[PDB]
């Protein structure tokens, strides 16, 4: 049984190929000692990794490795690709092939050194690297279609024509999950809660996953949110004070559709995917918008597909009719994408081998 | 079972002499596959053709073999035929004589290159080269009369004269299908709908079809569509606009009367009708004027026939029943004519065969 | 003097009739205040455009009001005109006429709404507007010809028949300037130079310009690239180390007539441009092959005429002197055009006169 692993900006994911539901599924966060010390048990560790490092959190600093859909730093990297293999997963990657994911449109270094690293240092006899928007379209039984994959680092879109994404017309938008954790946190602020510490980063991105809503308009809800409490959920902080959320539960998933209310100039979702297919051929539109598709973190929102249908239709050339797919599942979808692609009795002939990188080196990716 | 090959400019039709609608229907397009550059390797088949280039589009060079009826370009004309036996019916020619067909004002020097081609390298048992509109009589269950083809870019009116055409008096007009579906883009233009090629040109066609008609009087429906609201048909999309076309309806298919619309020199298609038929025999006459029939897409406008009755009548001596005769099928009538004729054991009596390819060779036809 | 507004997809050029050079040249960008929140509110100018806006940017939701030529919003836009009359040239256009440049097969409804706005909200006296293409083989000294165009978005290829352009023909294909400076990022990115998503994307872009070119043959380009070292040139960042980018300055360009590299399906620079001449006039075609221009920035490329003149000569027959024109300044060329129109009082008994849209209304264009 072969390996699969959908790393993220916070979200790894990995196992074995085929099975239906992943293995290591953990915070991309490498942590760093406040001071040094050792207290009892175990001896002294350098840096926390995952869950590790998300216990650790307090007498830690926390730094994460992948940044907008992109491995920036190497070294923290393999930090979590111990934690994989060796720690969640529990075998010894000498015997397993693996397949790691990729960015949509990632830099040709940054690939190679996935295959440098992944046959040196944990030396596994073949490995693979794949573009995790279209093992979502994989996974959600197409060929041809269009994808928004959104995490806590990037939201893309890529148009596929045949099992084939079209690079032209790729949006990379550079705002996503983070980008609406730190808004929600100041917009918590600006309803009158102090929050202070990047551990109250995940008292957000909590609210953010139960309580929030993607408006399913703007201002129809203002409208009741002024009139009235209606709207309101309140909150246990694990305090015992017991919060008020209202009209910011719209206010921050909206920042998809808008980037205005933060900070950036950009095009909201609903354009980017219209625009996007506006540099796409005409024939493939209609079986483009068909069969749009969601993926990643910060899909998974309430209202999202809902919004993502009427937002749209208003802009889309006159016979394109639209459906804005969005698998229940969907986190793992481009897992769900690898595992069976990589349990398939054909992909023996897909993967690199071991022999195929001492004989020609990373370049092969 | 024999073969009739209906190669359309733009949509070879195929299969067999017997039957009721067209076996094998495709675009007549060879895609030459490319990318320029000194490619090191670029795929299987020298040129792709027919539904699979349609798909394959780009990575090929799509062009019709074909222009009006003309073969323009031999070479991948070939492959258009090598593609509907080996490919479309799956058939052998040299089982399978074929019935070719050949549009109207089509001498002489591809007859004599046809014959070349088909028995020496295709190796047809057997084979007729067919004029177009002379089959679409037959569809009819006609011999003495005149047809009038329009299908994508030609008017046709052909003299027949007992299932024979007398030559000089078929006018080809250069007017049909896109003359007035670009025309129908410029009738979109003073509201206008946007459409242009970027590319929705697909679109305009669409409208064409399914929304206009053929005023019978253009004064008065002109004044009764200044009357509103019936004659207004919504062309909704499943997105954006519910667009509302009016004028536009009864506008385009008028400049088949008057080539004043469209800035080109024609006398009326009415008029086309009578300069076949006066160039002519005059014994047959009102058995031409009652026996003038249609064949082709533009010649499915809903209201022509009734426009075109009228509008004959305003020229011919008051002596002649003008009695439009429009199939129900009209759109196939050369593939069933050519069905009836190849089901013929007289077309045995009545094509040539090898013998007198190898004794007459290219002027046999 | 009358005005001539080149609105350039992202910069606009503005000025009179008679004039050298773009009189007033800009950020077509129209920011709206923003900010969020809900505090006490905003005040003063209720859009800040042109370079205002472009200094502003963080603090107003910037947008671009055209992509591939085609006007994305109308609100925005006006205000590009307003800003060009009384904060630019500092005018009032009900005395200045003014003369507009527009996309080749800038669809319908965008010709005719932006005449509207100009002849009601800013009242002109006259307008010309015309295709950017056909004032750019103006400014090329012809009047037939085919102009080739690459600005930033998107190819055009414009047959002009003595000063006017045949719709039918005009391709349009997404390659342009964009679509090189991406590809370019994602392969300095081999040595890890990994520019990325700092700011430096207009120094990829700087490279573009500075030190790339056209191969003229591809693969003995190869081989000589790869005897290393006078084809390389060095380059200081504006802060940073001096890099040496090599084989890269041909192989991005080529990419123009190669579409693999960047992984599409498109047709190349040259083909494109056979398929447009192809589908106009027989005769006409003679002196289109014998006077293609190139414009637009992305043509800049050195090598590209030597280069095309050869490339085109590939794939059309011998018996036409094909000679590409490319004029040293293909960027302002449409302007200039523009201006050779605007001196032109011939036009001055032809633009569209206010009382001729008093007369025909939104029709007139």
């Amino acid at each position: 049984t072969a390996l699969v692993c959908d790393n993220g900006s916070g979200l790894v994911k990995a196992g074995f190929a085929g099975d239906d539901a992943p293995r290591a599924v953990f915070p991309s966060i490498v942590g760093r000692p406040r001071h040094q010390g050792v207290m009892v048990g175990m001896g002294q560790k350098d840096s926390y990794v995952g869950d590790e490092a998300q216990s650790k959190r307090g007498i830690l600093t926390l730094k994460y490795p992948i940044e907008h859909g992109i491995i920036t730093n190497w070294d923290d990297m393999e930090k979590i690709w111990h934690h994989t293999f060796y720690n969640e997963l529990r075998v010894a990657p000498e015997e397993h092939p693996t397949l790691l994911t990729e960015a949509p449109l990632n830099p040709k270094a940054n690939r190679e050194k996935m295959t440098q690293i992944m046959f040196e240092t944990f030396n596994v006899p073949a490995m693979y690297v794949a573009i995790q928007a279209v093992l979502s379209l994989y996974a959600s039984g197409r060929t041809t279609g269009i994808v928004l994959d959104s995490g806590d680092g990037v939201t893309h879109n890529v148009p596929i024509y045949e099992g084939y994404a079209l690079p032209h017309a790729i949006m990379r938008l550079d705002l996503a999950g983070r980008d609406l954790t730190d808004y929600l946190m100041k917009i918590l602020t600006e309803r009158g809660y102090s929050f202070v510490t990047t551990a109250e980063r995940e008292i957000v991105r909590d609210i953010k996953e139960k309580l929030c809503y993607v408006a399913l308009d703007f201002e129809n809800e203002m409208a009741t949110a002024a009139s009235s409490s209606s709207l309101e959920k309140s909150y246990e902080l694990p305090d015992g004070q017991v919060i008020t959320i209202g009209n910011e539960r719209f206010r921050c998933p909206e920042t998809l559709f808008q980037p205005s209310f933060i900070g950036m100039e950009s095009a909201g979702i609903h354009e980017t995917t219209y625009n996007s297919i506006m540099k796409c051929d005409i024939d493939i539109r209609k079986d483009l918008y068909a069969n749009n598709v969601m993926s990643g973190g910060t899909t998974m929102y309430p209202g999202i597909a809902d919004r993502m249908q009427k937002e749209i239709t208003a802009l889309a050339p006159s016979t394109m009719k639209i459906k804005i797919i969005a698998p229940p599942e969907r986190k793992y979808s481009v897992w769900i994408g690898g595992s069976i692609l990589a349990s398939l009795s054909t992909f023996q002939q897909m993967w690199i081998t071991k022999q195929e990188y001492d004989e020609a080196g990373p370049s092969i990716v």
